[PDB]
């Protein structure tokens, strides 16, 4: 088994919206997030990340998800730790890396956004928490996935 890299996401989730960031460098939607640095803890890895791509200061997160992605072609998998919150107390602000912006929860832009988020951010969606594995050729096409609802993370 291939060696894993540590990374969050973090989707703000408020009752009828949810902010994402434009990858300006590239071009689909996502959760904010990267690779969990030395000696920090996984959540507060995922509240820099927040700050650092969104702007935004949270003291908080709660761990909804974990998603394994192994590309083809590349030897180590992608180990991602999904958080959501519902709180925050300042606005986005857009850099040079990615642009924010909230969608109605009736707007999600699943056409502009990885394919694997089709399965797994519906249960986001209904609060349930999931453990997810994509194998992906490229950026477009899925050969393997396995998807289960947990009642712990
Ligand atoms: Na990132
Ligand atoms: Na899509
Ligand atoms: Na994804």
């Amino acid at each position: 088994m291939k060696a894993s890299r540590l990374y969050t996401l973090v989707l703000v989730l408020q009752p009828q919206r949810v902010l994402l960031g434009m990858k300006k460098r590239a071009g689909r939607w996502n959760g904010f997030g990267g690779k969990v640095q030395e000696g920090e803890t996984i959540e507060d890895g995922a509240r820099r990340e927040l700050q650092e791509e969104s702007g935004l200061t949270v003291d908080a997160l709660h761990k909804v998800g974990q998603i394994v992605f192994e590309f083809v072609g590349e030897p180590e998998l992608m180990d991602v730790h999904v958080f959501c919150t519902d709180s925050i107390q300042g606005t986005p602000v857009e850099s040079d890396e990615m642009r924010p912006c909230w969608f109605q929860l009736d707007q999600i832009p699943f056409k502009d956004m990885w394919p694997d988020d089709s399965y797994w951010f519906p249960l986001l969606l209904q609060k349930k928490k999931f453990h997810g594995y994509f194998k992906f050729q490229g950026q477009d096409t899925i050969l393997d996935y396995t998807l289960r609802e947990v009642d712990t993370v």
